[PDB]
């Protein structure tokens, strides 16, 4: 019984942290194999973040430019070349604490945990969503970048977020490992804003489910609903569209509990309108939506 | 900017934990030097002196990954087993054993058949339970802090109870609250609000940009206590107090103040609004967690 926002393991990913220096800039580092992969912006000098052209900062660095420590051993960068956002440094060493892993670029609703990083050096590790308007609400200061969002299938590490920068609005832009950005976002230190943000609908009624599984069934209700009312209640309090992929998605939790998905739909258009009237759901007081439905499953189950 | 419930990166304690059979019960254990702990319950009203001396060291079966380690030795210390093995582990940190206290926060690394399932945060309840998420093979999973580069162990997992709620020791096996190892009818007293971590939260919001529930008001001790008995929150005592001075001087906001503003929430609500993103005040950060979090201290 219980239900936490809870964040795999970190080690498999501690033992890949970094420290990546060039010039006055420090940022972190993810070394896997004989690669070190960093935001790009690190050869940039501040000056150059509005309209910076990295292939031609780039080109003008050599090897001995990127000073990257892996504890307190200094690795000697062997290489070094661009793939979109993202720096991989080559490097004379192949990490013997290199994990199994996998790249995997994640859709808006998928969440992951995220091993924050000052100086090559964990810091703390919390769960994250990539909401709809592809940025993440989590908590770094200057000196992350570099930091990775992850998730671990089995005895594999999937890397699927490096933090490139933070938005005005306090809310997270990063990139795939590939250093394609999630999201309309550059990094430029041009004049940049995250979109509306919206509620991930999926992740609301997976929780609902979690909170059935764990007793709490206060918010259901003798309605149904069809999909497109559905939507056009949630989309009016800035809900995401739930899709037939969605609902097909939380099948297994419906079949679980005894609840169709169209039946906890109008459980979560009751609360919208009605609000909790000073109850809780699982201890929150805010309908949750950073748990999917195999985050659910997951937790509920094993 | 942004805050989060934050847990210790949990590489330090992943490479402890190990899947510890006896009979038909599987748990785990944590595996420090030549020892491994866990709950004296993976032995079975028990009287734990009478079932462990029918025990031999090859009835606890100790797997460490793909690698089954030899019990060379086993004792019982208050609720914990100690499994002797020939093997001293060599991914043992530098660490400690600490008794917490109520309102102190740990990271939990649960673990099923030995193997790390999840990190998460939480906090020692007043009531001495933790509001945990632990299902049936978790037990002798661990609860931590890292400083510096020490692992101090301060929990181990035991029971759920009835409520959902969680119950556990510290490494010595010293339960925390009035709890038993034994299947009997037992429920977690009445929670209360841990105070100086909601003051602590307040401060990590004002630090985040959120100042809407600040007020010009200030209070005594004496008055700002006689409240927080009405709404089921801890007292505050002068070591709260003291232990918020740095907050108080990095927000300009004084303690007494952060609590005028804690009574006129407690009296009125939200009003629709949030802090940090909840709609409750927030109880599982401490005054320690809100400054290494807003200033990214690392291990
Ligand atoms: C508080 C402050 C300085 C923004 O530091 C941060 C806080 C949290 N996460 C990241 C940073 N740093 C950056 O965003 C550096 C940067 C600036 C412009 C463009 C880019 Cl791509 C990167
Ligand atoms: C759901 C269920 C079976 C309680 O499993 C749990 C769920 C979460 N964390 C632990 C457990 N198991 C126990 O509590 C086993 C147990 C039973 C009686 C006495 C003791 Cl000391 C221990
Ligand atoms: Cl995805």
């Amino acid at each position: 019984s219980g239900f936490r926002k809870m964040a795999f393991p970190s080690g498999k990913v501690e033992g890949c942290m970094v420290q990546v220096t060039c010039g006055t800039t420090t940022l972190n580092g993810l070394w896997l194999d004989d690669v070190v992969y960093c935001p790009r912006h690190v050869i940039c000098t501040s000056e150059d973040m509005l309209n910076p052209n990295y292939e031609d900062l780039l080109i003008r660095k050599s090897n001995h430019n990127f000073l990257v420590q892996a504890g307190n051993v200094q690795l000697r960068v062997i290489g070094h070349s661009m793939q979109n956002c993202v720096l991989k440094l080559k490097v004379d060493t192949a990490n013997p604490k290199t994990p199994k892993y996998k790249f995997v670029r994640i859709q808006p609703g998928q969440t992951f945990s995220v091993l924050a990083c000052y100086n090559g050096s964990p810091s703390g590790v919390y769960q994250c969503a990539m909401r709809p308007n592809f940025t993440i609400k989590g908590s770094f200061l200057n000196g992350s970048c570099g930091s990775v969002g992850f998730n671990i299938d089995y005895d594999c590490v999937s890397f699927c977020y490096m933090h490139h920068m933070e938005l005005p609005t306090g809310v997270h832009a990063g990139t795939d490992l590939e250093g394609n950005f999630y999201g309309p976002f550059v990094d430029r230190q041009t004049a940049q804003a995250a979109g509306t943000d919206t509620t991930i609908t999926v992740n609301v009624l997976a929780w609902l489910y979690a909170a059935v599984i764990n007793g709490d069934r206060w918010f259901l209700n003798r309605f149904t609903t069809t999909l497109n009312d559905f939507n056009l209640v949630a989309m009016k309090y800035n809900y995401e569209p739930l899709t037939q992929d969605h609902v097909d998605i939380l099948g297994p939790l419906s079949a679980q509990t005894g609840i169709a998905v169209l039946d906890m739909c109008a459980s979560l258009k009751e609360l919208l309108q009605n609000g909790m009237n000073g109850r809780t759901i699982l201890g929150s007081a805010l309908l949750e939506d950073e748990f999917t439905p195999f985050d659910v499953v997951r937790q509920c189950s094993g």
